[PDB]
């Protein structure tokens, strides 16, 4: 049976890597009774025998194949072991480490991590932003570099970077690819790029639209464009190594992820739904293409991957040749909880053709709960998304569809959106709706709700002003004001300039794409969700709406998470997780399923 | 020299498995100073190779020899490691499970337990009996059946059932069996036996006195009988395919324990003293017969088992074609410590002859120490017992027989007790002691004591108030009362009404053959030794004793254990332990070899 | 409205003292978050002006109104305070007293408490009984007295005496009474009393039926008979000045408690459900009679005495010349809270007219418990009952009488129950049910149950064996087999001979006037309730009669709470007997007032 605990009981799989005959991965559980999300790295032969090393991450395989250093949390703590026996030896005691990585010497590790000013009393800020979601305050973060000798155990090389700096080894240089500062640091548009060696530095670029992702010891890959207009362009990937090459020039998908591997590129793209794994050799060459997520892979002597489906969390694969399936984490839970395929559609809308799914529930007609993903360069299609099954599950038809401005499409299908939020994207969403209404005579016209978060958030506060089509909504970590999104956000500075328009203190159309000004049109039900810690879309964007909502007399309710970022439906605690997905069942079942007044929480979820 | 802590000086060996090349086994310590059993699983080659997986128990290898599952107790926690290089992940945090088995797939578990209404003030009972010697009260308690994935590490299958259910896989079903209700559960003596898969079930047996103890996958092994008249009568073995098969129906020995690989069944049978290992192949074969007590075997390519005698607690052994001796664990200290091997003797007594044993101290003639084993159905012969190489080891004889009532022997000799304790039994011990005392004119007849635990503990009291024999008893976790055995006891209910006789409100035999009524008659001075947590003697079986012994002028003592159930002259703590052998021992000393007036336990013993 | 918390709700006073103007007591209140009881020393002047010595009792003050001293327990401290300022300092740490008492000099302390053996495994007993009602395994048990001087603050004497003596000031000479030792120690029934100064003794009395209570410097106050045949005898009072002088020879009736100050003594009677305060001055004065119980009282130069009635918990009254109520603490909660008076109604019974109670609810008709109060020689009237008033706002009637055996009349009619329990005194209980039946035409005859602690329970098991009229049962720490409340209990060995009969194990009584053996009349549902540390009747009186009454097919039920002695329904932890509270009304309201199948204690509780 499907409900607020079943996602207690699937295996996370993530962080795959491997080295001659080795993968590794990460196993995550979520603990329902200790609170506790737990990580077990997982090392396979290849045999199918499996070892383990117990409450871990990081799994970082040396290149030469004869040991394996992790991280364990508590502070965090490098640690290495001997894949032979596996008997480990604490190696480095780290506060504040974000990433490691080993030198082709299999004997330095590369770890980036950050300082900050730490006062017990006020954090103090000169830079921008003052925060970013998922990280805190940033109190005058610096990005720190150390090159950690794992044999003696010490750190022989450090230095610091501004904020948000990030390195990767060059054979025996760093490769440090900083943000370009003008009159504020061009987070996610602008970096230089440095060659880092024993106290010295040559910059390779200057404010390019790239920066270093990974380097073979001869070529650096570098991910972004050479220069953006838009934040919003797609990422492409470009080998370095003397002369920038594009490899994908000719291909109009944006690049999700990329490794370098003896001068050839493993790369996936967002394309139409899916995300897909192919190499490039001289040529582009297709090897794990369907109606799923590669969210995760890697290559050394064999290609691993990890691949989730709509109806399936990651499972890990090897290509041959061809994809052999390796792991079977949740084949037994699956054998006997229900799921449901999502059913492909094409629609027009305006000038466009876009594509939507929906799920068909057991089955009267049924009521329907239209999800709305983030971005707006988001993306829906095949990966595993736990509340369309669980509502499925509940005799819900679930619809959602790619509107202008998603991912997995021509760049200029995703630049559409610009300073166009709530206009025809919007559109888009209501066309798909009626194609689906047309396609499914027992989804109920009269039981429509919408829900999402992020953006999803935002275009659900905007539909509930905008059209009287919605019965029930469900707005979490959203938008309804952009000019605070803009001043306040850890991202508004740049983003919202982008998304929304230049000139934020003068642009009228900061105000007239906002939820917030047609707050008296709302007449539909609506649940706000927010979490403290979330400074993508900081609390004023739920709390700002719910006030207001109340002032004009409108039946809302807000739930306002005490801790989490703004991914936290996912990565809040399991307890946090439960709460959250115990409530939007409820809601939906109370306010669309079948409208019933109030809304008793207490009652409701125990 | 032997005293009360040399029994911390030995390794105890439990719990024996094997898969193809590998065998594992449990190694416990009674740390005497930390005041805890420590427990390593221990694994061995085949080679000799060693290797531990420590503060642990229950290892169970997988079908494919490439891991093991085990606990570690604190809460409990179900561990699986690669056999390998013996690297560990945590798979379930098990409150209550007090079985795990591998599926054949290797990668499911079935553990089962049990759970209880757990309220901290009270505990509520509605069914019988009330409590359970070593498990505490029920408190409503059921059986818990749980299918647990290891890979993903999750139950994947639950199931409840009543008190005192069991499980077993058989291929990918479950052979469930629970106790038969009429007015109350028939535990002991009827089961329903199931076969569950998949939420379904379907009854294989009903109402039969034998339960699924363990299966190849193609046939279910029982143990028990069809039908049993007395739960007294000798357990069987049966292999059921379709058909119920007898396969030791021309035997007229009890199997102790037994396990079926690939068709050939393994067991063990109760003899004159000794436990026996079998092969049966189509027809029985011997293992290993002589005077020794196989505590413990397991078989799979290799056949391994633990191996008991009177002057050697159990050592492992390997079966070829020849036994094998694979441990020495205990070799080093027994150079260094003497034993004392006991003498057989046959004697007759009224219309039988029996089985006795006396050890002959170094020696003036030298007291006597009788021991009488629990049981009635208990046997001595030839295990390590403690008391008796400490009591042998300070200068006493120590003579013991198996009266009637015994189990090694034909049922009709086990069965001839049932409404005759204190009879017949009585006069085989009193028989067995005149014959010793002809065989050994060094047995000072003027010195005799006797002593026992459980039944020991019942006909102590009983020889003291029925002869003049003997100088000293000590009557440990006894029974002085029949009537409240039955309705007091967590067997009473029906184990009563089986040895002592039906109508128990009734029955005259209920006073007629209970020591407490004849208290007038007791001579010898009397050590009372029980333990707050025994729920199958419980306490009034001695206190009753022990304040109308007072009360009628006697000199008589009680210890009152504050910890440990039935057998907690074992399994107590060790300083708990160590406690008793100390005044067990002196008690003796100052009652028996040379009287002395009054017992002041804290200058006796410290 | 009443409830299973509302007994939280009251200040509960105790242990009042009074020298010169100020008076002293106890407020204990029961805190059911803390789940404790706490409890405060209140001072008041004569004013009305009170003051507080905080989490702290047995309050002492000191002969010449300076000072008081008084208990911290959590260990045990005694502590000496001044009276006017409070201001404290801690004297002694103390465990194990049970008493402290000034000398006159108003500088030192007698303090008697108790050593044991203290073993941290095993009680060690070689005396009897092994363990004592509300104190635990006695343990080799002997009893300390200790002068402590106050200012100094040491020990300045000490010695120590059998289990279960005590000690008074006299002068400066200690009485000391010690149990006479025969076989056994001949508890409750004979004493020897010794003066004791400066380590000599001087016996005073030899094997007599009383012990010194109290002493004004010249006179001692003797408790008791100078000799009983039965301890069932009216206690009575003597002054020792050279000469034994009975007070109350002429009044058949049994002294409750007694004092002497300056050669007058202040004494209670039991009398026909009241217990009332007197003064003997040379003639017999009444002082405060009438429907109620006088709990406690002092006298110096102040009468001060507390006071309960059927509808208030005791408060403190002074005496002038005339009652004048001193305190009204719970004043304010029962202007709130609807109370029962009871109604009196005299009855006759085979040879006798005796008195009953009942209390008829708001109201058809209405559903009857009859309440059995314990002893036998215990006694219903006028003191506040919390489960009657509590089932009386349930709606239900409540009935219950003095049968035969009980105080408060004449000592022949407390006699008349020996060797006769279960046969006149329920005879009793039947003839008072059908007249309170025949006065109260809304009685429901067909819904009567019955319900009793200690002989209460005895009698209400003893009920359902016995008679088709009750409906129900709840039966609390009970007995249902005598012969082994007299070889088991704290108490047994010398009153059960008394109560039941000699020569315990051949006389038949025992088993004849055992609810045991009659357990399959049973036709009532019934529940049992016991508590582990109750040692007056120990748990076998439940537990026996429930699995004997489960092995008949009966309806029954157990509730054993955890902790708690004999009187843990008034005196076990507040969420303890909140939990007890909540059962026994449920029982009854699912049992007696509307039968329903089952009994779910965690849905009924929780
Ligand atoms: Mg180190
Ligand atoms: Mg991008
Ligand atoms: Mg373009
Ligand atoms: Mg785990
Ligand atoms: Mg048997
Ligand atoms: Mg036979
Ligand atoms: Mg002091
Ligand atoms: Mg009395
Ligand atoms: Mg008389």
């Amino acid at each position: 049976e499907w409900d607020e605990k079943t996602f207690t009981k699937f295996a996370y799989l993530s962080d795959p890597r491997t080295r001659k005959n080795l993968v590794a991965y990460v196993l995550t559980k979520a603990n329902l009774e200790s609170n506790k999300y737990e990580n077990t790295i997982v090392i396979e032969n290849l045999d199918g025998s499996r070892k383990f090393i117990e409450d871990a991450s990081m799994p970082r395989i040396s290149p030469d194949g004869k040991k394996i250093a992790f991280m364990r949390f508590n502070t965090a703590q490098i640690w290495v072991a001997d894949l032979k026996t596996l008997s480990a030896k604490k190696v480095l005691e780290a506060k504040n480490i974000r990433s490691i990585e080993w030198n082709q010497d299999s004997r330095r590790l590369l770890a980036v991590g950050f300082k900050r000013r730490e006062d017990e009393d006020f954090i103090f800020e000169d830079d921008v932003p003052a925060w970013f979601d998922n990280m805190g305050f940033f109190d005058g973060e610096k990005t720190t570099f150390w090159v950690i000798d794992t044999e003696g155990e010490e750190v022989i090389e450090q230095f610091e970077k501004p904020r948000f700096s990030s390195g990767i080894w060059h054979g025996d240089s760093i490769v440090v690819s900083v943000p370009h500062r003008d009159v504020i640091p061009r987070y996610f548009k602008y970096w230089d790029i440095y060659l880092w060696k024993d106290g010295e530095e040559e910059k390779l670029f200057e404010k390019v639209s790239f920066y270093a992702i990974d380097s073979d010891g001869e070529r650096i890959l570098l991910y972004g464009k050479p220069e953006k207009k838009y934040v919003s362009e797609h990422d492409k990937i470009y080998i370095y190594d003397g002369e920038v090459k594009g490899i994908l020039d000719d291909i109009d998908r944006e690049v999700a992820q990329a490794k370098i591997r003896n001068g050839k590129v493993y790369f996936t793209l967002f394309e139409e739904g899916s995300v897909n794994l192919y190499l490039w050799d001289g040529e582009v060459r297709e090897i794990a293409k369907g109606k799923h997520w590669i969210m995760g892979f890697d290559a050394d002597e064999r290609l691993i991957y990890l691949k989730e489906t709509a109806t399936r969390p990651a499972e890990l694969y090897l290509w041959d040749g061809e994809e052999r399936q390796l792991t079977d984490y949740n084949g037994l839970i699956f054998k006997k909880l229900k799921t449901f395929e999502p059913r492909h559609f094409r629609f027009k809308s305006i000038d466009l053709e876009l594509d939507g799914w929906y799920i068909k529930p057991e089955i009267e007609k049924a009521p329907v709960i239209v999800f709305v993903h983030g971005g707006p360069k988001g993306m829906y299609g095949y990966y595993f998304k736990y509340e369309m099954q669980l509502m499925a599950s509940k005799g819900y038809y679930i619809v959602y569809v790619n509107p202008r401005g998603s991912n997995g499409y021509s760049e200029d299908f995703a630049l559409r959106v610009l300073e166009r939020t709530g206009l025809e994207d919007f559109q888009d969403i209501l066309n798909g709706i009626e194609e689906f209404l047309r396609l499914e005579p027992q989804a109920d016209r009269e039981r429509i709700g919408i829900t999402g978060i992020s953006y999803g958030g935002y275009m659900t506060n905007w539909a509930l002003t905008q059209s009287d089509l919605f019965k029930a909504g469900i707005s979490e970590n959203g938008i309804s004001y952009w000019l605070t999104s803009y001043a306040f956000s850890d991202i508004g500075l740049w983003f919202d300039k982008e998304v929304i328009g230049d000139n934020p203190l003068e642009n009228e159309n900061y105000r007239k794409l906002s939820p917030l000004f047609y707050a008296k049109n709302v007449k539909a039900p609506l649940l706000l969700i927010h979490s403290l810690e979330d400074y993508r879309c900081p609390l004023d964007q739920s709390l700002m709406f719910y006030h207001v909502l109340k002032d004009l007399g409108k039946e809302v309710y807000i739930a306002i998470f005490k801790k989490g970022a703004h991914g936290h439906s996912i990565r809040g605690s399991p307890r946090h997780r439960m709460k959250r997905y115990k409530l939007f069942m409820e809601f939906f079942e109370r306010k669309l399923k079948k409208y019933e007044e109030g809304f008793d929480v207490e009652k409701i979820l125990k």
